[PDB]
């Protein structure tokens, strides 16, 4: 819903128009275990610069996603989202089960 | 949202088309601590004179910004916006902290 495709018309994930640094690397690639969101190039399709059009697949649930992001970093929900032996990693694997 | 760019197509901040005075200096460059806004040249890119285009990046929040400015110039909200020692400078540095 935020990251913009490098080319208009198509919203491919591989065309993420992120904000790159002087060296060439993006300013903020983004993390999954951490809740930092990725940085993206500003949406602008005017003359002079490349045509940047925002993704058209985004829904209207930005506020609930922001609320969930705030909740994820709250240390009062460790028992829910960060269980010791029941923490689900990226690929969906748990150290122990419900037994 | 109100100032106009000196070059059409792009709205770079370095292309601000501020209405200059007879002597050469701008009539109203604007101030930050003071809530006075800068004056800009009229939006008219017709033939005969130089082409000046309006801002192409502004949102639709002119009314809330005017309300915020009115609140900022209100002496009844000093306890919020102009606290005694916890005033914030332009670079974001206060005399004291929350402790």
């Amino acid at each position: 819903e935020i990251s913009t495709h490098y080319v208009q018309g198509s919203h491919s994930e591989e065309n993420e128009a992120l904000l790159l640094g002087e060296d060439g690397n993006p300013v903020q690639k983004g993390d999954s275990l951490k809740v930092v969101p990725p940085i993206y190039m500003p949406h602008t399709q005017a003359q002079g610069a490349t045509k940047i059009y925002l993704s058209n697949r985004g829904k209207n649930i930005r506020k609930p996603l922001e609320g969930l992001a705030s909740l994820l970093k709250d240390p009062r929900y460790e028992f829910l989202f960060n269980a010791d032996d029941w923490s689900v990693n990226l690929d969906g694997k748990t150290n122990k089960d419900l037994d």
